[PDB]
DNA sequence: CGAGGAACATGTCCCAACATGTTGCTCGAG
DNA sequence: CTCGAGCAACATGTTGGGACATGTTCCTCG
């Protein structure tokens, strides 16, 4: 009631998410772990998420992205950037400095603040795949480390991506855990390799 | 001269309770012992209780939660927080500081005080399971240790969850014993392991 | 918030403190450890402190007793009783319920609350030793355990006894650490025996 | 482009600094390394510095304390608390939240902010040693870790203590390096033991 | 150069140990 | 036949510090 749904819902347009499978290096900047359904992303580093749909949705549909804290203790608290990072000037003009999740290189972006929950989100209108493509990509990037004292303060978060009509109705939903850190490469291996033993 | 009924009553909507109980660690924060029908919960730690129903109940139905002391000597006394804990500021805004049981992350919550019995309770309107889910979860948390001098003072309590219509009528009821303590992990094992011998 | 001096000062009247050396039992209620200069006292149990003086001081001299927290972190905070204990009715009429240190069986006692510091103290006029005695005794007792959640909260305290003239001047000062606990006997041995090793 | 002098100057009153030599434990909160002339202090932990003087200075003399960054690159920058720590409410009323160095339990304290340099300091009037004592102690505590992102940001600092007359003149000066950290014990040993090898 | 990957620096966490109040269990009295 | 005083045993919250977590620096090498 106070905490956005995290439930996967492919909807009637077959809304699914994809990620660029890389990892053949060690000095990696952004990577995805299908086992953990978790993305390992460096701070303020562009990372493509791609949208897949069986059918094309009607014009006026938008995709919003919103972080929530994963653990139940913290769910209720709003995910914002840390005092340090909001005050240091790194904006791209458009993005309010307090917002964690911004969208790179999309002029029709809007940064929003729900009047009831107070959560931040970032919405962009849906575009269908370009000709000769199977998916639309959004380039998000996250503007704090997970360990930022005063912000996420070492707590893991989820990123929920919804597909919504003009009127704000839900057409589909997906989610994935995110860890923003200095060494995605290292943190990637450690977590997957810790999983094998257990 | 009135203690609420503690009797299990699944009612005509098949009201039952479920718990995660996942554990598998030692540093556990919340766990459930089916053998003891008891929950072991840390102080102010979110712990999911989930509601199961054969049929969906009519709109306007609400679920209330209320603590009573388990032992017969004490049943009659009202379960409230200790002097220390009511006066220390830890409220979430909504929850009156004297109330033991609060509900995390539900905006339509109400904290009540029965004009006849004087017992506290916390009610939230019933929501059916989200699509592709079998149960509705509530996230309670308990705001004093069981051993709190001046409150429960080392006396065990029960938590009674009822399902009620708008008008206050009973549609179903369940209950489980609760121990709020610093070390749920330890206290869990001890009690189960003490049970085997006897 | 400035802190009363803790400095020993025997002054020009040779103000010293004495205690009844007992300990030949295990079920002890009040005992003194010269090594630690610490008293081990049960809650609300009368314990004699005795005053020794080389010279007799002028009429109108008073002795006040005041607790402060020992550690430097906490010195600044005023020592009061816990929420449980102030609200439970155990007063002897004279003693305000918030005051930690009271004096047994002295009708001319006064309980003071400094309008600037807010510290409590308990003053009684000085009487010289009775004929054929070498010291005057005061019977203090402490109205909370050291471990009282919401009060001293496991922090050790000092008790400062000053000898003051009518005009408020300092004539002498002494101090001793106090631990109020359920088992003085046990807590006595443990601390002395732990001192040897270190 | 004006950095306060760091030069030791014992002056005509023989102004020197002393520290409580402890360290017989591992879980240490505040310690001093004579070799390094450095103090290892936990965050917001009271730590005594003591003033020694051959002769007593005239009434109206004050002692001020001021942090500056040690390295030459950074000297020029003002030492303040981090964005997280200034905004979190932990004040004792008197201390402005941005000030790094505060003084515990002295009511005549003043927090100063130089209209030209913008440096912070904390001044308290000098008191001579209490009777039967060889030094006056001040209880400082530092309100950020050395590693605080957005504040000192892992850069070491110096603490300069001056002895000044009413009129603002210099009567004496001393200094010592400070590291505020979570584990003073560990960080103490590491640095002394690293010194041997080099 | 700097890209890469150690090693380093630095704050947290886990849980056995410890601390501390309470409830048995035992055995010599009124 | 009990009954209570005094310890052992238990109950329960807190601590201590080695192992982790996590960002930053710093040598090695195409
Ligand atoms: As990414
Ligand atoms: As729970
Ligand atoms: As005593
Ligand atoms: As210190
Ligand atoms: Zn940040
Ligand atoms: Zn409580
Ligand atoms: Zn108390
Ligand atoms: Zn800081």
């Amino acid at each position: 009631s106070s905490v956005p749904s995290q439930k996967t819902y492919q909807g009637s347009y077959g809304f699914r998410l994809g990620f660029l499978h890389s990892g053949t290096a060690k000095s990696v900047t952004c990577t995805y772990s299908p086992a953990l359904n978790k993305m390992f992303c460096q701070l303020a580093k562009t990372c493509p998420v791609q949208l897949w749909v069986d059918s094309t949705p009607p014009p006026g549909t938008r995709v919003r992205a919103m972080a929530i804290y994963k653990q139940s203790q913290h769910m209720t608290e709003v995910v914002r950037r840390c005092p340090h990072h909001e005050r240091c000037s790194d904006s791209d003009g458009l993005a309010p400095p307090q917002h964690l999740i911004r969208v790179e290189g999309n002029l029709r972006v809007e940064y929003l603040d729900d009047r009831n929950t107070f959560r931040h989100s970032v919405v962009v209108p849906y575009e269908p795949p370009e000709v000769g493509s199977d998916c639309t990509t959004i380039h998000y990037n996250y503007m704090c480390n997970s360990s930022c004292m005063g912000g996420m303060n070492r707590r893991p978060i989820l990123t929920i991506i919804t597909l919504e009509d003009s009127s704000g109705n839900l057409l589909g939903r997906n989610s994935f855990e995110v860890r923003v850190c200095a060494c995605p490469g290292r943190d990637w291996r450690t977590e997957e390799e810790n999983l094998r033993k257990k």
